[PDB]
């Protein structure tokens, strides 16, 4: 049935997809994607795609799969279908290395949002309350807009086209914090470049945050999806995802 397929990727969204010095498609995702065609005995090729119109680029058949970090969400699989995840990370905020809200005291580190307790409806409420006059930016379509709009809905929030953006106006002062997962936080605070960052507050999973990172493939493509997943459970088996997210991430986020 399938011989070839196109990919598509953002391009903006380092380590999992991004461009290097000759402006080469590169990433966990582009190494991940390679490797799993490859288990498939398929031809890949990545093409870029900005993430606005990643989902409907998709469903009107500009390409056959989308690997762009993005999250297993339920609001996605309303639109496509998902693999079963390749990557399992939780989310969390970050600001500058000279901001107050580092002191802030985190009564639950790793919060999950499936059954929210009145303990911690508690602790999202005192972040909420903490992040009064704050000002968030976050990239728009993702699941932490999602999250920033319906969980902490009095805070001032800016939605950009990428993150790259966001980072910028968190270090020129424009922004006060941001939302994004630990596998794009670390890596970029872990940057001597980013000393000035810091990640802080609870370690969120689950909810809107979605059931973690998976390959976007129309519902209709059954086969596909069935031969993604055959792939993927072999990759994680074998310590192939965990080689690759050590590589890219500096830590093990395999499934
Ligand atoms: C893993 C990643 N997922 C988010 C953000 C994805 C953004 N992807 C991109 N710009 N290529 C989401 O599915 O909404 C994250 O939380 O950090």
């Amino acid at each position: 049935d399938y011989k070839s397929i196109t990919i598509a990727t953002e391009g903006s969204y380092a380590p999992y997809n991004f461009k290097d010095a000759g402006g080469k498609l590169i990433g966990f995702d582009i190494d991940l994607g390679n490797d799993l065609c490859k288990r498939m005995n398929i031809e890949c090729k990545f093409v870029e795609q900005a993430w606005d119109g990643i989902i409907p680029s998709l469903t009107a058949g500009r390409y056959d799969a989308i690997m762009a970090a993005m999250g297993i969400q339920p609001a996605r699989e309303k639109v496509i279908a998902f693999s079963r995840p390749y990557l399992l990370t939780p989310n969390t905020f970050l600001t500058t290395a000279d901001s107050p809200l580092l002191k802030t005291q985190v009564a639950i580190e790793n919060l999950p949002l499936d059954n929210i307790t009145p303990e911690q409806k508690a602790e999202l409420d005192k972040f909420t309350k903490i992040f009064e006059g704050v000002k968030f930016g976050v990239q728009a379509g993702t699941s932490h807009e999602a999250f920033m709009k319906q969980m902490m809905p009095s805070v001032q929030i800016s939605t950009y086209d990428t993150i790259d953006n966001v980072v910028m106006d968190l270090k020129a002062g424009r922004i006060d914090a941001s939302l994004a997962s630990v596998s794009f936080l670390k890596p970029l605070t872990d940057k001597p470049d980013n000393k000035d960052l810091k990640m802080f507050g609870p370690r969120m999973t689950g909810g809107l945050f979605g059931k973690g990172v998976g390959v976007g493939i129309r519902k209709e493509d059954a086969d596909l999806k069935a031969l993604f997943d055959k792939a993927i459970d072999a990759a994680i088996a074998d310590g192939t995802v965990q080689k690759l997210s050590q590589q890219w991430f500096g830590y093990d986020a395999s499934p």
